[PDB]
């Protein structure tokens, strides 16, 4: 049998089943975890839809099988020794019968304790100790440079286009609100504090966004067509923000995650963006 893990009780994770301490053979089914497990030098062989999608990921999981929690015949082929799902899977029972699972509870853990968790659960300290240090600095050091050009109470709101909706974030779900609000410590909109902190996302009627947007808006999509009545509208443009060229269109297609791996090239990519928008 495997070396185990030494399990430890952490919020949001439960563990289904011995898991390994190193395992070989590792099916992600929850997007949001398979760059962590990827930082963390694991063999991914199955991952999932999103992660395919992801040009980021997808580079470092060209030999994994695109596969869905749902497909237990392929999972049960590819003879992972690791499962990893999101505690909100309906099989994990299923799952649980072809190798141990770990399920995680999104949000119970932040962007970066999930990752120094991953190290304790796999005795990876030293891989996530150093990634952890070096995303500390780098972030304080893009942090100057981007208030430099914004100044320090910039305020910004994170937004998605999906379907026909409208979505607003907080600082904890994705489309570069860890990027934002918890590495440039950049404020949002009192009414964005309010309505959309806590509950982490907002779906919203597109007429009252005038009443969400400060000195800046991000908003991620999965294609440049979505926003185009949005974006010509008379309301749109009577934003302020609009109208000073401070919105920052960004691909949700990597900018959905969460993970190390998404998060640098969002972390360059958004220093980038605020720093072109004076141009
Ligand atoms: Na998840
Ligand atoms: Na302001
Ligand atoms: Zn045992
Ligand atoms: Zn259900
Ligand atoms: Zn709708
Ligand atoms: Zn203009």
């Amino acid at each position: 049998s495997k070396s185990l893990s030494p399990m430890p009780q952490i919020a949001g994770v439960t563990y289904y089943g011995d898991i390994p301490k190193q395992p070989k053979r590792v099916v992600s089914l929850a997007s949001t975890y398979t760059g962590y497990l990827k930082k963390l030098d694991m063999n991914l062989v199955g991952v999932t839809s999103y992660d395919k999608k992801n040009p980021i990921l997808a580079k470092t999981v060209k030999k994994a099988k695109q596969v869905a929690a749902t497909d237990l015949e392929a999972i049960t082929t590819l003879k992972p020794d690791l499962i990893v799902v999101g505690s909100t899977e309906e099989n994990i029972k299923q799952l649980a019968e072809i190798a141990p699972v770990i399920s995680i509870e999104y949000r119970k853990r932040d962007y970066l304790q999930v990752l120094s968790d991953f190290g304790r659960i796999f005795n990876k300290e030293g891989k996530a100790k150093k990634w952890l240090k070096d995303w500390k600095t780098k972030t304080a050091a893009y942090e100057k440079e981007v208030k430099a050009v914004t100044g320090d109470k910039a305020t910004f709101t994170i937004m998605g286009l999906y379907e026909k909706d409208v979505y607003l974030f907080g600082k904890d779900w994705g489309r570069g609100g860890e990027i934002i609000h918890q590495a440039f410590h950049y404020d949002a909109p009192e009414k964005v504090k309010t309505e959309v902190f806590k509950q982490g996302y907002l779906s919203l009627s597109q007429e009252v966004l005038p009443d969400y947007i400060g000195d800046y808006v991000v908003i991620a999509a999965e294609d440049d067509k979505t926003g185009s009545a949005l974006y010509e509208s008379k309301l749109w443009q009577s934003i302020p923000a609009v109208k000073k060229h401070h919105v920052i269109k960004v691909n949700a297609n990597v900018f959905y995650f969460t993970d190390p791996l998404s998060l640098e090239y969002q972390l360059e990519t958004l220093r980038e963006a605020i720093l072109s928008s004076e141009n």
